[PDB]
Parts: structure tokens; sequence; C-alpha cells
């Protein structure tokens, strides 16, 4: 098939331009188009064999600026272009696809923690409000499954979260669903197998290696093996049916580690290195 | 004989745990306790022979949690005690001592500037609220002179202040008097020969090497021999009739440079260097 891993931005010292991917088949990396503008605490998505980086932020020595940025990395031409900006700056954003539509869900603005929730249609290069979530999430994971978009953990402003909810499209309404196990914000939160995976991220105390799943029938979280290596900020994404982790905050280091988690065994493993540590990237596959 | 400059905090890439204290008769550094949680934008004060470290934050790559926290420095153990907290949290603070009690100014806490103050007395361990200030301050510089305590500068949300106030105890209101030259937000602000100084600081474009003094009878502020290095969010304090600025930001660099002013010959020279350049410093004499 041929996809790879992409990983867009990230933080070391500074926030950083680099696209860079991996190839889990030869284990190669290649460099690829540097972003225009550096950012960290953005995501990645695909839609329709495009790589979009939404949101995040560019922290230099010479000032802190939260991005409203939407950029399309065309495979093909190794070009990154612009698109239509959100409404609002949004640092530690979340983002999930449903019918070739990007949700962009969350984040900060400053010191504004936003609830509020807004729809980018490629076709006409346009965003558009939803409905806001029940709660203000920034440092918040998203998952799409069955057609609905869930938003795990974060903080709201005063309380770090283990609390998630469920966004219906063609209701346009959130419902609170049952609460994780362990308090997370900048966890890394993807579906594999029909589950919802909350892996790492900080819990207001410590870096964790911990990682649970939600079964959407039986309506409960449960935990499987932890990672090898603690770690906050994490990118996160699934290629042929198993989960990748790349880099990360473990307290004391910026990451280059890249784990692997199979679910048959239920082992982690590490596969690579990045080609060096940084933390807050965006990640998707193509 | 044999008083210390102590330096308490600070910012490099994230909020610092460091204590450490330079001697200007012999030129060296001590490396004390480190503080129980990281703090920038805290400020220093010396009551009956023991230091204090007020309010700040701890900005790391998991949060921005605003410190209402009050904690003590023994120079005999070597031990950091928690005493009674603040009110709120109180980011870029002001801090003074009048008659043995602790008075803090401004600050933020999220979104929120500050224009309460509120006292602290150490042989009871409360705070108590006092009458506000006219104006909210964050960034906010203060001295104490003929028993009263002048607020300087700052940032009250959207505007930068070149005004200044001054707070009457016994009664318990407070005065606008006359404002500054220049417009400062971080500056050092300290009285010597009984005079207020405001050294450096930003101006809403530029940081500042500029230097003025309030004459309290004249009702005049004059300028003075400007520092070698603009700087805001620079530590400063008296020992032995000069004054020392320590480290701060220029816009690109976290300074380690320790400059002193000799009032008798109007002149500025570089004395020593931080063993690590940084901002948002607590500091205090004993
Ligand atoms: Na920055
Ligand atoms: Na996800
Ligand atoms: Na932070
Ligand atoms: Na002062």
């Amino acid at each position: 098939v041929g996809r790879l891993i992409y990983t867009a931005g990230g933080y070391f010292r500074q926030s950083l331009s680099y696209l860079e991917a991996y190839n889990p088949s030869d284990g190669t990396w290649l460099r690829l188009a540097d972003l225009q503008v550096p950012r960290s605490g953005l995501a990645g998505c695909v839609v329709g064999g495009l790589l979009y980086a939404v949101g995040g932020r560019n922290n230099s020595p010479d000032g802190n600026t939260d991005s409203s940025a939407l950029d399309c990395y065309n495979p093909m031409t190794n070009q990154w272009s612009p698109c239509a900006p959100m409404s609002v700056p949004r640092n530690r954003i979340g983002v999930g696809v449903i019918d070739g539509h990007i949700y962009a869900v969350g984040g900060s603005h400053g010191c504004i923690h936003h609830n509020s929730v807004e729809r980018y249609e490629p076709e006409r290069d346009e965003w558009h409000l939803v409905a806001p979530m029940l709660t203000r999430r920034i440092g918040v994971g998203v998952a799409v499954l069955n057609r609905l978009l869930y938003a795990v953990g974060g903080f709201d402003g005063t309380n770090r979260l283990n609390s998630a909810e469920c966004y219906y499209p063609e209701r346009n309404e959130w419902r609170m669903i049952t609460a994780m196990n362990t308090i997370r914000s900048g966890a890394g939160v993807c579906v594999l197998h029909n589950c919802i995976y909350a892996a790492g991220g900080y819990d207001g105390q410590d870096q964790l290696n911990s990682v649970e799943r939600y079964d959407v029938e039986t309506e409960t979280w449960t935990f499987v093996a932890p990672m090898k290596h603690r770690r906050s900020a994490l990118g996160i994404t699934v290629h042929q049916g198993r989960i990748y982790v790349l880099g990360g905050y473990d307290g004391h280091t910026f990451l280059d580690s890249v784990e692997c988690y199979d679910p048959d065994t239920d082992t982690w493993s590490e596969v690579t290195r990045m080609t060096s540590g940084r933390s807050g990237v965006g990640v998707a596959v193509t």
C-alpha cells in the first residue's frame, strides 16, 4: 500500500518547521519541505490525499503568537499552500475528520480557553461554527468512531479533566460520556479496532506511561499495557492495525523515541527514533 | 558587614527553582536549597532575617499555574517552609515591607488584572485585604519611603502605564502622584538616598535602558545615566548605598548581566554574571 507517517512542527527550545515522513515497511525517514511558519501544539489530519496542519503557536525567544492558520501540504508537489484561517487562534487544539470535513475543537488564545468548535469544507475553502462542547478544553484529544466525534480530557482553565464528551453531527449536539480512570491533559487519543485509546499525558503531578481504552458498547475504560517511556504532548497515529506514539516530554527530556503497540500481543516496542527530540507535533498517515 | 544579594526563581525556557547568593565584597556566588515549586514573576523580600518568595507562576511545558504561595527561607537551616497563601494568585506581583508586615500589590490570575492589595503578619501567619489601588497593575514596581508605599508603572489589561500612586497605611487610602517621563511595565523599582528609582522595563515597542528617579518634595521625575543593557523583568536591590540590577529580557536574550549604579559619580558598571541567564527573578538582601 506504501502509506507514510508524517510529523509536522513540534518544540525543542523553540517551535520548529520540520516535516519528516516514516515508512514502517523499510524503516526509512524522508526530509520534506519546511512549514512556512514554525508551529507547536498543532494537529495533523488528511483529507483526499492532502496533509493539513491546524492551529498551534510559534513560541520563539522573540515572542509567543497563537495560530488560527490552516496550511495544506501536497505530497505530489512537496509544497505547502495557505488555506482560509479559523475564526480564532487555537493552541493545544484537537482535530477529527468526518465525511471529508475537518473539525477544530477547543484550544487556547492566550488566557482564553475555548469550548467553541468549527468545521472546514475543503471544496469551498470555508470554516463555520457548530455547537460548542459542554466543557472548555485545551490539551484535548479527539477520536472519530461510527461517524461521531469524541473529545477526551484536557484542561478547562481551572481543572485538569478525566471527562469526555461525544458530538452528533446530524443532530449538532454534545453529550457527556463515562469519564476515564486517569486525569490527562496533553495525551495521545486515537481509534483502533472499534475502541478509543488515551495514552500518556499529564495528571497534574507527573507525565504518564499508562494507556486506557473505551469500549463504546460496554461504556467502560480499561487499562492495557503501559508504554516504556512516560510522555506528555506526544503525537499519536494508526498504521496497519498498530498505534505509533512520537516524541513528547518526560519531565526532563524532549524525546526522539517512537513506540509501537501490537493489540494481538498487548505489547509496546521501540521501532525507530526521530532525527531530533521534540514535543507538540501534528501527525497523520497518507 | 556580610549581607548577601539573594536571587530566587526566574524563567529560561521554563520557570526555575534556583536560590543563589552574591557577596559584593569578594565576588563569590553560593548555590543554596532549591525552591519546592518552580517560580517566575515572583517578588522577594526580607523580615527579621528571613527571606520570603511571594506569588509568580510555574510556566512549564505541561501548564501555566499562577501562584498564591508564600514560602519562607531560613539562611541558618538552608530550608524553605510553606506559610499561609494569599487570598488570590498574583503573577508579576509587587511587594513592599512596612513595620515588619508584607504588602502584596496587583499581579494577574489568568485574564484577571488585580487592583487588590493584601498585608501579611508573620507573628500570626495571616493575610488581610486593605484598600485597593486606583489602577489595575501587573508588572508593577514597589518602593517604601517615609513609611508610605509607592506602586509604579505596569499594565492594566489594555494600556502600559507611566502612572504611579501612593498608599497611606495609617489612613488606608491611595492617591495618584506625578506620572513618569516614560511608559514602563516590568521596570526595577527601589529607593536610594530618599528618591524612588525606575530602571528599564518595556514601553509597548522596546525594552528600555533609561533610568529616572522621583524626589518626593520636588514632585519631579529626572533621568540619570542609563544602564549598559536594555532589560525588562529584571531583579533590583540596594547594597551599601549602590543599586544592583540582575538579569532580565532584552527582546531576544535572557541576560546573566549584573550592573551596579554609583550615585556619587552617576555611572553604571558590570560587576559579575549570574551562573545562567534568566528573567522574572525575586531579589532581597540580608
Ligand atoms: Na516565546
Ligand atoms: Na486523534
Ligand atoms: Na507553559
Ligand atoms: Na522594590
